[PDB]
């Protein structure tokens, strides 16, 4: 990967010391750190001043989801699709967003599901012919 500024380096070894194995990239002027912590994938966002911007941490399925949230996808219209990916989205003034990647046995259709902590859906996406679908252009713009 892309060697990061020092600054965001500086920042990064702070939040993550014990981290290894970080593969660092950039998109939309915003530089990435990905590696994994105590079991989870983590992707790490910051700004060009070393100042962090979001996290990403991959939970893989809705066990991992607190039971307000659980309870709220298991009644909504999404239930009994195929969990593909469920991904906690952290920033340091926004809100947290939960975000289930579903689809359904046989078919290729996929679409991302943005919850709230208190299990409100506020929005969904086809996300079936995306990529690059939890980066700065999802989130930040």
């Amino acid at each position: 990967g892309d060697t990061p500024p020092g600054n965001v380096q500086s920042t990064f070894k702070k939040m993550y010391p014990k981290a290894n194995g970080v593969a660092w990239s950039q998109d939309d002027g915003y530089y990435c750190a990905n590696f994994a912590m105590n079991g989870f994938t983590k992707n790490v966002w910051f700004n060009v001043r070393g100042q962090w911007v979001m996290t990403l941490t991959d939970l893989v399925s809705l066990d991992r989801l607190t039971p307000t949230v659980y309870n709220a996808f298991v009644s909504g219209p999404y239930a009994n699709w195929v969990v593909d990916n469920v991904t906690m989205v952290e920033f340091p003034k926004w809100q947290a967003i939960i975000v289930i990647k579903v689809g359904q046995d046989n078919v290729d259709i996929k679409y991302q599901l943005f919850y709230t902590p208190q299990g409100i859906l506020l929005k969904t996406r086809n996300v079936s012919d995306m990529y690059d679908i939890l980066g700065p252009s999802t989130f930040l713009a």
